């Protein structure tokens, strides 16, 4: 019978676990990718539990700060007879506002096959900044976590790429605003926007700047403002109307080039395009390599568009405009034209994509015909090979979920990226 106190040493021991793990400010669980015992891996300024090397002991590498080291404790007060441990975290949903963890603490009895310890203990946590760090089907064998805030996050940009195509005069239904009440898919969207910055502010660390498309690209603001000496001078570009006012056709690649070679030119680590569009694709620019011949066909007043046969993007580090440069079609229903479009904003991110995080497209319209190549045009951007997400909104609390929503993620890829 030493069972009787070794199983009450391993409860001790997580209950020293738990002790420890209810005063920590944010938690990572870790597989044994970033914990093998030792220290050689960890990342700084995070402490840790997790086993042994040889697997015998719980043990709590704290981070020292004024001695920029960890100070390796057993977590525990005795010898268990040389006896390999399983240690295993997991978290388990949630008890009204609390994030619930599970513990399992197990091993075997010397040379015989009796397990000992506790299969699967329920706690809960104190903080709701509790992340996995578990690839694959791993385990996830130990826990990193800080009791302080982390002092010094990253810089993360973010390029507003908003639609100002005429359509965003119109109410979400693609009436007009006079006969109808509403107001306007525009008025919607200066609001919403405003609330997407103060929400963004709380983040921290974190510069903005806004761009506008139509038939073709503007700086609404060229430079990024950092929220946190003002989220003011931003609102009042957004809320001031002559800015954003609707008009033209919807050149969403024009609208992506300003946006991602901004982004090139911040500092940030983490970067973002949250790009609004409410109808087809259906206007891009070519390079003057591409005005040659018979190659811009013109049928633009009894067809209302005009098209190039072999179209060159004009993809050029040099911003400008020329109505001679312009594929359009007024109608948005010839499909090369939409095609053309469509790829014109894939061009645009293979080349100007390179530093950035995410991309976040929104369909905003309450019209289904006019979002019904947000996911496609998404798609396309994908080619460039970051992140992308597709999502529509389709009235006025939609969009406003859709922007909090990528708050929180723009949020937890920071949490993420300050981890070990
Ligand atoms: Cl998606
Ligand atoms: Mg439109």
């Amino acid at each position: 019978e030493r069972e009787a106190s070794i199983q009450a040493e391993m409860r001790t021991s997580m209950q020293y676990v738990d002790r420890t793990v209810g005063k920590a400010t944010s938690i990572f669980i870790l597989d044994d990718s970033k914990f093998k015992g030792s220290k050689q891996g960890l990342t700084r300024e995070w402490s840790y539990i997790g086993l042994s090397a040889d697997g015998k002991k719980v043990m709590n590498y704290v981070w020292n700060k004024q001695k920029q080291d960890w100070d390796v404790s057993e977590l525990g007060t005795k010898s268990l007879y040389n006896m390999k441990l399983d240690l295993e975290f997991k978290t388990e949903g949630a008890y009204q506002d609390n994030r619930l963890i599970s513990y399992n603490l197990t091993g075997k009895y010397p040379d015989t096959n009796n397990k000992l310890g506790i299969d699967t203990a329920i706690s809960a946590l104190n903080t709701k900044q509790v992340f996995s760090k578990v690839a694959k089907g791993k385990k996830g064998i130990a826990i990193a976590y800080r009791t302080d805030p982390i002092q010094g996050q990253m810089n993360i940009a973010v390029s507003f790429v908003f639609d100002t195509s005429g359509s965003m005069d119109w109410d979400l239904q693609g009436r007009n605003v006079k006969k109808t009440g509403n107001e306007s898919r525009m008025d919607i969207l200066r609001k919403k926007s405003v609330i997407m910055i103060k929400d963004l502010a709380e983040i921290g660390n974190i510069s903005v700047n806004l761009v506008g498309f139509s038939t073709s690209a503007k700086y609404i603001q060229q430079n990024f403002s950092n929220l946190d000496n003002g989220t003011n001078t931003i609102i009042a570009t957004i809320t001031k109307r002559e800015n954003l006012n609707p008009d033209g056709v919807t050149n969403p690649g024009d609208g992506l080039r300003y946006g991602m070679i901004s982004l090139q030119s911040q500092p940030a680590q983490l970067k973002y395009i949250v790009l609004l569009t409410d109808g087809i694709p259906n206007a891009y620019l070519v390079d003057s390599r591409a005005l040659y011949a018979g190659n811009r066909v013109d049928l633009s007043q009894g067809a209302g568009r005009v098209t190039f046969n072999n179209p060159i993007y004009d993809l050029s580090p040099t911003l400008g405009y020329e109505y001679s440069r312009l594929g359009y079609d007024l109608y948005s229903r010839d499909s090369i034209t939409r095609e053309n479009s469509i790829a014109y904003a894939g061009e645009v991110s293979k080349k100007f994509g390179l530093g950035i995080k995410r991309v976040n497209v929104i369909g905003f319209s309450g019209v289904n015909h006019e979002i019904a190549y947000g996911q496609s045009l998404t798609d396309r951007i994908g080619e460039g090979g970051m992140e992308t997400k597709y999502v529509s909104a389709t009235n006025e609390e939609a969009l406003q979920k859709t922007f909090s929503d990528i708050k929180k993620q723009i949020q937890q890829d920071l949490w993420f990226v300050s981890g070990p």
